[PDB]
């Protein structure tokens, strides 16, 4: 309790309620806590640079493979995109391309996480196994992440804080916004003609008289999160607008009282961190989305939640664990040599950085696990950690049993307004 | 006389202007005029009503009972009623009837008046209430409610004596900013919507003589944006046509292009390029980001940020446009909304506007007057072709049109040594309803 009130208590949601206005909620794409914040030596980040190094086969298969570790810098631009699918992880996380389910289940099985190199060989079987390995062991230096070091500094981490499942964007990102994901496993058809039919946070802020805006920066290369959904195609495309009216309304206090960011995705010049697109180019969107909140008129009642959809198929020493599954959906997948696998939502995805930036946010902080409301044991955080604390922002019902079992982060918007924030970030520069 | 010592076009002020600059960025805003955008500035140079006014004219130019109308400080964040720049507008702006004697403004004998202003507004919105339309068109802002625009000011190079290419509407105006002729256009017509316009522009140029550019795209996709009004551009090269969030990507990385064009998004709601009924605010902002962007990246120290207007939206200014060359032989034929006839032959200049020349080599807080005619040495205003001409002179390249070679370059205006007094944000800006 880093103020003094517990998450969930009546002093603690009535100060949420008392200081928090506006939220500005962000999904970067596909990276790791290892690969972003694994160079931080500083007290409660749990990475190779405090505890590493770490080092995993190049095969998985073969006893005598040679070893490959997690080692300081990582490319700009990562060229060859890592495994994200479920049969993916399974290969990272596991071993194995499909892992008895059973055995996952009852805890005879867990994740070693030793099949990162091994899957980028699969995907990439030309690829130099040295550079596979920079790819996903690197971790980005502070002279190579400066805008993000800037955030570690002055802002809260979560050390703790696990992507919704265990697969690609689509899946994660509607998980995100509604609880679950529906038996979506695959970036499918649905998500590109706003084919979701199910309840998710927009319709919910509609039906409370939430305002809502959901700010595309895709370049329409494809749908933005919102137009995931019948509800809003059908209702509420005005509510989607261009990314560059986030800047013009943050810088002059028109913010809604919810901010649904879009990057630019997967390529020439894209921002979202997606392979191909650069570190650097990721940074300064971060950058200009800090600077119009922080310098505009609703600073003092914002809070910025940004995070990733899931980690991208990059290293990450911390194993996933189980958790309630949202619904009775599953999903079904086939591997590439063949075997098929089924996959029951029973357990997160990888480890991501997620940072609160907000003068109510704790400052070169780093959370925890958190409180499982449902059950008042220790819990990791995941994206559904967003949906809880908005119920306890706006009194919304808990979608679905994942977001019931979510921790909120309302114990860590303090009582006080800090005056020490910074105007600006540090401005990043390629690094190529 | 010459600010650092050297005049325009002498060959210390080329070579000095080749060693500093090797980017430019250009961007034209919409649809202000330099009495109503820098009116409030009570500084030294500023020809406008803080210093001069107040400026009063007719409400009726044809009642020689008609009350009169004057400058008056504040002005609306968003103007509802958009003020008339069309040809056959300007003309009752500047000329107090829709079609001015055409001889007569060709010798001498009729100059503007600049008296038609609010008469044009309550043409335009007849219902509109009198004392509505003089402040939409006579009122200028203070400097509390553009302290973006004022930040520029204190710190960079404001130019007191620019008119814009053609007296009318905006793509004319762009056209001529462009290729140095508006080539007849003397409306917004189906040629800027489908690519249409077959002549050279500054883009075709820059890929003939190895300078990359590009068109950074802020429309939304409401219209297509200056660079794809030539089929050139169409044709072979939409791939330098990007999104505007590029730009910030670009110039905070020090990856801009020699030539970076960006275009604002016009008109309604939400929009940052100052076309009435976008606010002056949101216009600020804009500004900001690509300063800001611009200022903090690594290639600061040898950029020049040209801001300008495409022309002056019918907005009260005094001073009387002067005759200019024509660029070409292209005539424009348009009925008034009299029912008369008027046509244009290119003669004379648009309305006074708003320019700013920010870069470290800029004097600060500086406010250039007239310029010299290239052709002809003599003292001449300047305009939008301004700019061609400075290009011309930074990249080696032939005047596109007589009206280019007449225009004064600016390259004087870029001093011999980096400034490390500017700032690095710009007064953030507020909305004023
Ligand atoms: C003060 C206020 O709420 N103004 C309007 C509201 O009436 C409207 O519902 C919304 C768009 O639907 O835009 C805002
Ligand atoms: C945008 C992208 O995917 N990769 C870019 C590449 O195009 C560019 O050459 C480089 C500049 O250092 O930054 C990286
Ligand atoms: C450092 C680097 O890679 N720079 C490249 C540049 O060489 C190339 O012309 C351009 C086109 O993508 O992208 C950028
Ligand atoms: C055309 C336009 O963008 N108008 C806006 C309006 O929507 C908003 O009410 C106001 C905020 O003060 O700024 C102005
Ligand atoms: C006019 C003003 O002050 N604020 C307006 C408000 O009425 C509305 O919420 C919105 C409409 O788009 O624009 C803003």
């Amino acid at each position: 309790a880093p103020f003094g009130y517990k998450s969930g208590s009546p002093e603690s949601i009535k100060n949420l309620k008392d200081k928090i206005q506006n939220v500005v909620w962000i999904l970067l794409e596909n990276r790791s806590f290892d690969n972003i914040l694994g160079g931080f030596k500083r007290p409660g980040f749990d990475n190779p640079a405090n505890n590493g190094p770490f080092c995993i086969p190049q095969n998985v298969s073969n006893p005598n493979s040679p070893k490959w570790c997690t080692k300081a810098k990582d490319f700009d631009s990562v060229l060859n995109d890592p495994s994200h699918s479920v049969t993916g992880n399974n290969m990272e996380f596991y071993g194995t391309f499909s892992p008895d389910n059973a055995a996952i289940a009852s805890g005879k099985l867990q994740p070693s996480q030793q099949g990162f190199v091994d899957m980028q060989l699969v995907s990439y079987p030309k690829l130099d196994p040295q550079v596979a390995a920079e790819q996903v062991m690197g971790y980005y230096t502070e002279d190579e992440i400066p805008t993000i070091a800037n955030l570690v500094d002055e802002f809260t981490v979560f050390n703790r804080w696990f992507s919704c499942v265990p697969g690609p964007t689509n899946p994660n990102r509607l998980c995100a916004l509604a609880g679950t994901a529906a038996g979506h496993g695959t970036n499918d058809n649905s998500f590109d003609v706003s084919g979701i039919d199910i309840k998710g946070i927009f319709q919910v802020a509609d039906e409370k008289g939430v305002s809502w805006k959901n700010y595309d920066g895709t370049n329409g290369a494809f749908l933005p999160d919102a137009l995931f959904f019948n509800y809003t195609a059908k209702y509420k495309k005005q509510n989607v607008v261009p990314l560059e009216n986030f800047f013009q309304d943050a810088y002059l206090g028109l913010l809604p009282q919810l901010s649904y960011i879009n990057p630019s995705c997967c390529g020439l010049d894209t921002n979202s961190m997606h392979p191909t697109g650069n570190v650097s180019f990721g940074q300064v969107f971060v950058k200009q989305i800090y600077e119009a909140v922080r310098n505009g008129p609703q600073w003092d009642k914002t809070l910025i939640l940004l995070t990733y959809d899931e980690t991208g198929g990059f290293y990450d020493h911390v194993p996933p664990p189980l958790a309630v599954r949202p619904d009775n959906l599953t999903y079904t997948e086939k591997a590439p040599d063949g075997s098929t696998y089924t996959l029951t939502y029973n357990r997160l995805g990888g480890r991501m950085p997620t940072f609160l930036i907000s003068p109510y946010a704790p400052k070169g902080y780093v959370e925890q696990e958190g409180i499982d409301p449902a059950t008042g044991n220790s819990s990791v955080y995941s994206a559904t950690s967003v949906l809880k604390t908005l119920g306890y922002l706006w009194d919304l019902e808990d979608l679905t049993p994942r977001v019931s079992h979510s921790p909120a982060f309302d114990h860590l918007i303090g009582p006080q307004l800090r005056s020490d924030t910074p105007t600006t970030l540090t401005t990043p520069h390629t690094f190529p």
